[PDB]
C-alpha cells in the first residue's frame, strides 16, 4: 500500500503499457457503442452519448501518460485487445446484439471498473482526479447493458451463456497478462479479480440470472 515512485524508470516502463491499454480500451469502447447503433438504430442517440464519454475518458488517460513523461506502447495495447476485439467483430457481423452487449457493456465495463477502483488508491495526484471522474460513467455504461439484456433476457439466454463461455476466459487471460505491470503500479491481482467478479455477478443478477446460473457462468473462466 505504499505509493509507487512515479518518477522511476521501473514505474514509467510499466506505465507505458498499462496506459496504452487503457487508451486503446477507451477508443475501442467508443467504436463498439457506435457499432452497436447499427444493430439498435432506435438507440443511436444514447449510444452516441456513451461513445462521446469514452472519448473524454481517452483524452483524460492520454493526459495521465503525458503528465508522467511516458510514451504509450500502442502496439502492445492493440495486440492485448485483439482476441476480444475479433470476437466482438464476429458477433457484430452476425447481428448478435446480445453478445456485443455482453462483451462491451458487461465484461469490459466490469474489467475497467475493477482496474480503476484498484488504481485510485495507488495513483499519482493528477491521475487520481481523472480516474475518480471516470468511475461514475462506468456504472452508467454497465447500467445501459444491464437494462437492455434484462428487457430481452427471455429471447437471448442461450446466446448469453455462449458469449460468456467464449469471452470470460479472455478477460482472465488479459488479467494474467497485465498482472506483472499492474504489480509495479502497486495493484494486487487478487483485488482486480475480486472487484471484477463482484461487478460482473451484480450485473448478471440485475439482468435476471439466478445464483446457480451465475455460479456456472463464473466457473467458465476455467
Ligand atoms: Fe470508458
Ligand atoms: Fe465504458
Amino acid at each position: 500500500e505504499a505509493l509507487p515512485d512515479f518518477t522511476s524508470d521501473r514505474y514509467k516502463d510499466a506505465y507505458s503499457r498499462i496506459n496504452a491499454i487503457v487508451i486503446e480500451g477507451e477508443q475501442e469502447a467508443h467504436d463498439n457503442y457506435i457499432a452497436i447503433g447499427t444493430l439498435l438504430p432506435d438507440h443511436v442517440e444514447e449510444l452516441k452519448r456513451l461513445a462521446k464519454m469514452e472519448m473524454r475518458h481517452k483524452k483524460g488517460f492520454t493526459a495521465c501518460g503525458k503528465n508522467l513523461g511516458v510514451e504509450a506502447d500502442m502496439d502492445f495495447a492493440r495486440e492485448f485487445f485483439a482476441p476480444l476485439r475479433d470476437n466482438f467483430q464476429t458477433a457484430l457481423g452476425q447481428g448478435k446484439t446480445p453478445t456485443c452487449l455482453l462483451i462491451q457493456a458487461l465484461l469490459i465495463e466490469a474489467f475497467a471498473i475493477s482496474a480503476y477502483h484498484t488504481y485510485i488508491p495507488v495513483s499519482d495526484p493528477f491521475a487520481r482526479k481523472i480516474t475518480e471522474g471516470v468511475v461514475k460513467d462506468e456504472y452508467t455504461h454497465l447500467n445501459y447493458g444491464e437494462a437492455w439484456l434484462k428487457a430481452n433476457l427471455e429471447s437471448c439466454r442461450e446466446e448469453l451463456l455462449e458469449a460468456n463461455r467464449e469471452n470470460l476466459p479472455l478477460i482472465r487471460r488479459m488479467l494474467d497478462q497485465v498482472a506483472g505491470d499492474a504489480a509495479v503500479l502497486q495493484m494486487d491481482k487478487e483485488d482486480l479479480i475480486e472487484d471484477f467478479l463482484i461487478a460482473y455477478q451484480e450485473s448478471l443478477t440485475e439482468i435476471g440470472f439466478n445464483t446457480r446460473e451465475i455460479t456456472r457462468m463464473a466457473a467458465a473462466a476455467l
